[PDB]
C-alpha cells in the first residue's frame, strides 16, 4: 500500500537546482531558534536562509553547512542545515530557501515565551511511512479543527529500509510527501528501529546513518552528547526525548544525561513534563509485547519520582492509552511484580498508528488488562492541547471517522499543580 | 590501598625504548592466532614480532600497526597490535619484540586443537584493579597447583578513572603489572563500567577510549561489528562475551548478532557453552542490587533454551554461585515473578573479588534468597577445569586461604551431555 | 572534435555491474607486479581479481581496494585498484574482473628480466584527448607492425577539464575509449596540466583529484612519497617521471627525491635512462615557448651529468626532436646563455600530438633554431624500439601515413655504453 | 651558539597553565582584524581572548580554536588561534589570555586606515633562528629610535630541523624567545626552508607540518587556497608574500593565484608594493648563487610590469642591495641575456643576517656585479621606513654599531608615483 513513486504527492518542486524536502524543528532549548533543512539535487547551492518577521520586515540572511552521504550503490544530494537564532517569540517569520537558483518561500511562527499558564497544542504522530493510509492521517492532522502547531514525532520515519538496500530514495519520496507539513511546523523527532539501518550485508553498519544526515536535532541545547537523545522546551512544556535502541546501562550517556536533566525540570516554569520514545513501556498488543521490559526496568521510577504526565511511544501499529500506573515494587523474591494504580505515575500512550506501510496491529492480549485503558487497531493521529497550568486536553481521531470527531478524549490534570484522579 | 607507584610491580623494563605493558590474546576464532600487544615510550619502533616454535625452530616475522591516542592533558607512548597468525595447535612459541633497539622474549603454547572431550583449564579473574590486594589474587592464580591456561577476565581493568583526569598513567602502571600472567597466558578481554570513561567536564566523550587502543580482541572473527562483544573457541569451550554497557534493545547490532551466534554453537563440536558479562544477571548483594534486569529480561530466556552451561560476571566485589535457576514465565499480569529451578538455565557465578582499589561488597541481602547457592566477600579468583565433555569443575579460591585451598568447589555436568542434577 | 557520447568507441560492456575502464600498470620497481584498475557502476563488486598463468594453468586470487570521490555535482562509480604481485618473468596472463556479477577477462605479459642486452619495445604516446583524431592515433599504435610492449604516457589524459565543471564524465569515457590498449599493456602515467584540475570556483582546490582516484603508480617502489614523481625499472630501460607541475624547489620532496633517485641508477643493469615530464624543457613552437624554463634551471645538469638518454615530453601539441644540446654555463653576467652541442647531455623529444581535442600547434619560432633537428605540426605517436645496450631506434609516425610509414626515424647510440654521435 | 635553553630569554612565564609562546598578526585584509596564538602546556585550557580599546573599555571577548601536533617521539603542548576581528583603526587595545587559569595581558594598536599618504615603519627580520646574535638582532630592533611597527619576516624562524629528530622544543623556545616583540606588534610570515621540515627517516613528510600548526596568517582573506602564500595591505602598502619551496608551474594554485592578485593591486590607493619571499631572485655571495633563478624565470617579468617597489628575501645570511634591474629579454638563442638597468624593475633587497645559529655567509662573488649595489656580511636587521606617496626610507643597522647607525641607508622613490632615479 506505499504510494507510487509518481503519486502527487511525492512531485518535485520545479525550477533548476529548486529546494526540496524543506523541513524545520526547534533549535535552541526555549523556542526562539530553527534549524531549517533542504536538499538541492542538481548542485550544491547555497546554503543561506533568508528570513524577515511580518511585523519588522527587515530581511536578514543565516548562513548554514551542507552535507552528503553514500548509502550503499546510493549517493544523496546536497543536504543543508542552517540555524537561525535569537528570533522573537510569538512572531510570524518568511524565510526563503534556494536564493541562487531558484527561491521558495515558507512561513512558521515562534511559539510564545515559556510560562506556567501558556496554552499550546501539539499533534501525535508516530510511524507514519509512506502508504496511502498514512496520506489520510497526515491530512486529517491538517484539518483538525483544534490546529495542531507542533507534531511531536515518535519514531519509525519512511520505512525506506523495507526496500531493497533500504533504497534510499524512498527517504527522498518521504522528505518530499512531508513537508507540506514540516516547512511550516517543526516536528520533534525521535529515533525509531525503522531508523536503526544496520545492514552489514550491504557493508552499511553504522546505526542511524541516513536519518541522522537528514534530520537534526538541537541535542546540544540540553547538554547531551548524542542527537537521539534531548530535550526542549515549548511553551508549557518540557518535553524529553529517548532512545530505545541507543544505550541506557548505568553509567552510559544516555542514562547519565537523563538523570541530570530529570533534576533541571522546573515544574514553576513548564508545568507540564512529556516524554517521548519508540518502544512503549506498557503494552498490550501481542505485537512486540514485553519489548519495553528493559527500559522499563531502568527508567519508570524516574518518572513516578518526577511526576512526569504523559508518555508518547509508537512501535505497535495500533492505539492505545493506559491508567496511571505503576510497578515498581519488585524485588526479585517478594512476588510483588503487578501493576497498580499510582497517582504519581504517568500515563503512558501509544499512537503508532499513523499509516506505515499499511498494515495494522490488531492481536492484543486477551482479556485487555487492568492497566490498559483504552485500545483500538485503527489508524489515526492524536492532539495534546494544553490549556492551563492543571489542564490540557488530549484527543484520538480514527481515520475512519470525520476529521472533528475524537474517537477517544481525555483531560489530564497535572500531576504536579493538580494531581487529582484524572484516571477514569 | 592502590600500590603506590614505585611499587616494584610496577618497574619498567630497562633498555631504550624497551618493550614494556606486554601482553597476548586469541587472535583468530579457533585458537590458532594471537594478537601480541605492546607499548614502546622513547620512540615509535617497530611494530614487526619474531617467532619460532620450540620444535621446528625457523624464525619467522609478523608485522603490525603503531597507534597513540590523547586522553585530557595525557599523551600515550607508541602502541602496538601485532597479529600472528597460522600457527600449530598445541605447540610452544617463543615470541621476541623491541626488535630494533632492545628485544624481549616471552612464550606461550597454542591450544590443543577444538574437540568434544579435549580438557583444558581457564583461570576466572574479574574487577583486578592495582591495589595490593589485587597483587595478591595474581600470585594465588600463578601459584595454583592446578595451573591456569587462559584468563577469561569479567571487567573493570585498571580504576585509573578513579584519579582525577581519570589519570592515564595508571593504565600504564596496571600494564606493566599484570604483564607477569599477560604475556605468557592469553586473557580474555570484556568491557565493565570502570572501562566506559564518559568524561563530559574534561571533553572525553567517546566511551571506551583508552580501553580500546589498549586491548584489542579479534571480534570480526565471530562476525561481530564492534569489540564490545565477540566469541571464540578454545579447546572444548565456545565463549561468548557480552557488553552490559554497550546497546542490546531489539534490533541493535549487539542483540541481532547474539541472536544469530547462538545459532551457529555446536555442542557436538564445543560441549561447553560459557557466557562473560560484566554485570550479573542474578545477585544477591545490596550494591548493584538488580542492575541486571534490563540484560537479563532481554537474553535470559535465550540462555535457558540454548542450554549455556555457566555465566561468569564481576561487577559486584564479592563472590556469589547460584542454582540452576530461571525466571522466564512472567508476563506482566500473571504473577509468576519468582526464580525457580530450571535444570537447562545455566550456572550464575560472580567473581568479581579480584580486588579492585582494596575494596569488598559486604552487605548482603537478608535473608540469602533461594537462588542463590553460596556468597562470601572475600578477594579471591576461580579456576574452572574442563575434565571430558561431560565434566568441568570449579573452584573458587580466598586470597586468605594458602594457595591450594579451595574454599568453594563444585562439579558441573555438561548441559548437553550430562544434565544430571549439579545444583546443590 | 570531441567524439560524441554515443561514439561506439565509448559504449559500455553490457552485462549487469560490468566491469568497466578495465586498466593497467606496472606495480613495482622491476616488472613482476601490476595494478589491476576498473570500474563497476550498478553496486560496488568485488575487488578481487583472478588470475592464472598460460603455462602452469593454476587459478590464484588477488584481493584489492575500493573508492569513490564526488567532484562537484558529480559523483565516481566505485573504483578498484588491485594489485598482483610476485609474477615470473616473460610469461602470459590471464585475468579476470567482475567475479561476484559480470566477469571479463583480459591477457598480459610480463617483461622479461632486467637485463643489459634486453630489447623491448615502447609507445610514446602524448596529450591523447578523445577526439576522433585520438581515435586515429591509438589505433595507428595498435597497428605498428613494430608491435609496441608498454606505452610511455607524457600527460593530459582526457580534457575533461574542458568541459563545465569540469565534466568528469569525460573521465568515464576516457577510460572507455582507451581500454582496448590498456587492458592488456601497461602504460606508464605522467601528469600534465589538464590533469592538476584546480577549480576554486566549483569549490575542487585540491590538485591532480581525479586522476589520482583513477590513475595509481607504484610509487613508493622508488621511495617517492607522492604518484607524481616515481621510478620504475623494465627490461633494460630505468624511467623516471616528474611533474612539472608539483614542486621542484631546492628542499622540497621531488627535487630531494630525484637527486636521490639519479645517484641509484646502474646503467650495467639497465643501459638505457629514461626521463618523462609534461612540459618540455626545449621546445621551438610558440606556444609555451619557454615555460620549461625553471625546471630546466634546476635538473638540466643532472640529466647532462648522469647521461640520461632520452628526455620525452608533451603539452605542445606537435612534434620535435632535437640534437644533443646542453646550456649548463650561464652565470648571470658571463654571457654564456646558448645552447650548445653536448655528446652527454640527452636528447629532448616532444610528442605532444597523439589528438586532444583536435586541435594542433603550428606556429614555430622563426628561424628554426640549431637546437632544433627535426619538427613538425601533425598528429602521431612514437615508438623506441630498445635493441642493444648500445642501440635503440625511435620513429615517429604520422597519422596521414600508414600505419608503417616512420615519417622521422633515427638510432640512438647509449650514452653510456657507446657514446658515438648519433647527433645526426 | 644557539643559545642554551636555560637562558633567560626561554624562561616560561609562571603560573599554573600560563599562556606562553604569544604572538600575532593581522587578520584580514586591511588592517582590522588580529589572530592571536598562543600555546599552554598543563592542560587544554580556554581559547576565548578578552580585549578592549583603551578610550571606550568596554571588555569583549573573542573565541577561538586549539590544536595539538606530534612530530615524532614530539607532543605539542595546545595550541591556541583566537582572531579578534571589526577592530577600529589606529587605536590600543589590551587583550588577555589564560582566561580560566592564569590570565597574561598585552596590548597592540591597530594600523591607521589604508590611504596614499599614510606612513608607516616596518622592520625586517629574515632567518632569526636562537643564538646569541639572534638575541642581539632582537634588541637592536626594539632599541631602534625609528619605532618599528610591523615585521615583515622573510623566512627560516627557528633553525629546530637542526637538531636530532627535529626536536621540537626548539619550537617552543623560539616561541617564547621572540615573545616580547610578537605579541606585542604583528610579524607577516614567509615561509622558508627550514620551514618545510621534510624528513622521511622519522616518517615526518608533510611539509611545514610544525610551522603550519604554530603560525597561522589571514589567506583567505587575498582569496588563496593556501597559507604558503597570501597578501595583505596595511598602512599605504600592499604587501604580497610568496612560497619558494611551494609550486609556481604554469597553472598551480600559486601562480594562478598571484597572476590575479596582481591584477587587484590599486596604486592609487596602497601605492606601495612590496613583495615577500626566501630565496633571492638577485643574488652574489656564492652560497645558494643562481638557486632564484627558476621563481625568477617565472615571476620577475610581471614585477617589472606591476612596477613593484621592493623584494625583501633571506636565506644568504649576509646583507646586499641592488640596483633597479631587470633581465627579461631572453629568448634562449638572442644571447641577451645580462642585467640590465630597468627604472620599472624593484630593487632586491636581501636581509637573511639577523642571526640563525650565529654562521654568517662572506664568500662572495668576486668581483661585485654591476646589478649589485652593496653588500655586507654582518649580522642585523632592516627599517622600511614610509614617508608619503612618493618616498620611504630604508635603513640597514649592523649589529656591532649602536642602535642609532644605519651602516646603508636609501631613499626609495615611488615606482608608482615617483619614478626618478634611485639606483645608485
Ligand atoms: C551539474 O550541473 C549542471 C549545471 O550546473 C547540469 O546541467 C548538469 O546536468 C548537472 N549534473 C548533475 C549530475 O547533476
Ligand atoms: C543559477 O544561478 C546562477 C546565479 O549566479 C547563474 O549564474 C546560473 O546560470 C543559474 N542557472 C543555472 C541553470 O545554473
Ligand atoms: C493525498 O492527500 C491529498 C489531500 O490530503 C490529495 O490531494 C492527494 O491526491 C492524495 N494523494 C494520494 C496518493 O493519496
Ligand atoms: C561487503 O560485502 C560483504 C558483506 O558481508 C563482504 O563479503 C565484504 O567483505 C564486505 N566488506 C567489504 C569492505 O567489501
Ligand atoms: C483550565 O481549563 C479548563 C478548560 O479550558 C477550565 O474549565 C479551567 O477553569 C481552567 N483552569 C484555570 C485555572 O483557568
Ligand atoms: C626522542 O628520541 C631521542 C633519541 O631517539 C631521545 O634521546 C629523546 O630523549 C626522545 N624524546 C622523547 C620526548 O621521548
Ligand atoms: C636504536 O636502534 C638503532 C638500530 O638501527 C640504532 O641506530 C640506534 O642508535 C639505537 N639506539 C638508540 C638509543 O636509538
Ligand atoms: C607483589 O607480589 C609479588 C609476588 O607475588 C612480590 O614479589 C611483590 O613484592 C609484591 N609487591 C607488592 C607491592 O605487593
Ligand atoms: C571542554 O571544557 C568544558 C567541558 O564542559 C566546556 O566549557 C568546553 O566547551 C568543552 N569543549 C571544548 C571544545 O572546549
Ligand atoms: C569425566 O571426568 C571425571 C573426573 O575426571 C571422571 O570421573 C569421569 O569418568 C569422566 N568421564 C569420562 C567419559 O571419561
Ligand atoms: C542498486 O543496485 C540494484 C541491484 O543491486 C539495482 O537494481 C539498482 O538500480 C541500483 N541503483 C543504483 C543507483 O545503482
Ligand atoms: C549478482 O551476483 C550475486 C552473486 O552472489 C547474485 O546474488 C545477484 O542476484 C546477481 N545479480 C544481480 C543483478 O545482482
Ligand atoms: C575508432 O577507430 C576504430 C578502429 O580503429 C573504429 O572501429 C571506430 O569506428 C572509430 N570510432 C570513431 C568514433 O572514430
Ligand atoms: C563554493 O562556491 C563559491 C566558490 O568561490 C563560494 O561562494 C563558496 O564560499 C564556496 N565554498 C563553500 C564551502 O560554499
Ligand atoms: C645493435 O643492434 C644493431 C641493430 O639491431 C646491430 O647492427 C648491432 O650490431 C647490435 N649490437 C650488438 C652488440 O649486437
Ligand atoms: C594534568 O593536569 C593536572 C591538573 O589539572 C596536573 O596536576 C597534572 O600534572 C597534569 N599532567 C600533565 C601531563 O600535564
Ligand atoms: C584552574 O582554574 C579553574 C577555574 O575554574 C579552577 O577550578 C582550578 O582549580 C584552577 N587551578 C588549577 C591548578 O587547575
Ligand atoms: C638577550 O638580550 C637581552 C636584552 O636585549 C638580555 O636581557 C638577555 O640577558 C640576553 N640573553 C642572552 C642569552 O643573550
Ligand atoms: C618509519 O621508519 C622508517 C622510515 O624510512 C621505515 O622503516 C618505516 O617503514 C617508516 N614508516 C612506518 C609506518 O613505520
Ligand atoms: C616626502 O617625504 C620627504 C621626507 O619626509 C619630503 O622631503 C617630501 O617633501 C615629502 N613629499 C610630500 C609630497 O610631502
Ligand atoms: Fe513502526
Ligand atoms: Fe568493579
Ligand atoms: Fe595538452
Ligand atoms: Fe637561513
Ligand atoms: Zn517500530
Ligand atoms: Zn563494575
Ligand atoms: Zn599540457
Ligand atoms: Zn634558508
Amino acid at each position: 500500500r506505499d504510494m507510487p513513486l509518481d503519486s502527487d504527492v511525492f512531485r518535485v518542486p520545479p525550477g533548476y537546482n529548486a529546494p526540496q524536502q524543506v523541513h524545520i524543528t526547534q533549535g535552541d532549548l526555549v523556542g526562539r531558534a530553527m534549524i531549517i533543512s533542504w536538499v538541492t539535487m542538481d548542485e550544491p547551492g547555497s546554503s543561506a536562509v533568508r528570513y524577515w518577521s511580518e511585523k519588522n520586515g527587515r530581511k536578514r540572511i543565516a548562513k548554514g553547512k551542507m552535507s552528503t552521504y553514500r548509502f550503499f550503490n546510493y549517493s544523496s544530494g546536497f543536504i543543508h542545515h542552517t540555524t537561525i537564532r535569537k528570533l522573537k517569540y510569538n512572531t510570524k517569520y518568511y524565510y526563503e530557501v534556494g536564493l541562487r537558483n531558484t527561491t521558495r518561500r515558507f512561513s512558521f511562527i515562534t511559539p510564545p515565551q515559556t510560562g506556567l499558564d501558556v496554552p499550546y497544542t501539539f499533534g501525535l504522530i508516530g510511524d507514519l511511512g509512506q502508504s496511502f493510509d498514512s496520506n489520510t492521517t497526515l491530512s486529517h492532522y491538517e484539518l483538525s479543527p483544534k490546529k495542531g502547531q507542533t507534531v511531536l514525532f515518535v519514531g519509525d520515519l519512511s520505512y525506506a529500509d523495507r526496500y531493497p538496500n533500504h533504497d534510499n530514495v524512498r527517504w527522498d519520496t518521504w522528505g518530499r510527501f512531508t513537508e507540506r507539513s514540516v516547512a511550516y511546523q517543526p516536528w520533534i523527532w525521535t529515533a525509531g528501529n525503522h531508523e536503526i539501518e544496520f545492514a552489514p550485508e550491504i557493508n552499511e553498519t553504522e546505526p542511524f546513518k541516513p536519518f541522522s544526515y537528514r534530520y537534526h536535532v538541537p541535542y546540544e541545547a540540553s547538554q547531551s552528547t548524542s542527537p537521539f537523545w534531548y530535550s526542549i522546551k515549548r511553551a508549557s512544556a518540557h518535553i524529553i526525548v529517548l532512545s530505545s535502541y541507543s544505550a541506557y546501562g548505568r553509567g552510559t550517556p544516555q542514562y547519565t544525561w537523563l538523570k541530570k536533566e530529570l533534576r533541571k525540570v522546573k515544574r514553576s516554569e513548564t508545568p507540564w513534563l512529556i516524554v517521548l520514545m519508540h518502544s512503549p513501556l506498557y503494552n498490550s498488543y501481542n505485537h512486540h509485547f514485553m519489548e519495553g521490559e528493559a527500559m522499563r526496568t531502568k527508567f519508570e521510577a524516574w518518572f513516578v519520582k518526577y511526576k512526569v504526565d504523559v508518555v508518547f511511544a509508537g512501535h505497535v501499529h495500533a492505539y492505545e492509552r493506559s491508567e496511571r500506573v505503576s510497578n515498581i515494587a519488585y524485588k526479585i523474591t517478594d512476588g510483588l511484580c503487578t501493576p497498580v494504580k499510582d497517582q504519581s505515575a504517568p500515563v503512558y500512550i501509544t499512537i503508532g498508528d499513523a499509516g506505515n506501510y499499511g498494515v495494522i496491529d490488531s492481536n492484543m492480549i486477551q482479556p485487555q488488562p487492568e492497566y490498559s485503558a483504552f485500545r483500538e487497531a485503527s489508524f489515526g493521529h492524536g492532539m495534546f492541547d494544553i490549556k492551563n497550568r492543571t489542564h490540557a486536553h488530549f484527543s484520538w481521531n480514527r481515520n475512519q471517522d470525520g476529521v472533528a470527531v475524537e474517537a477517544d478524549s481525555v483531560w489530564f490534570f497535572n500531576r504536579h499543580w493538580y494531581p487529582v484522579d484524572d484516571s477514569t
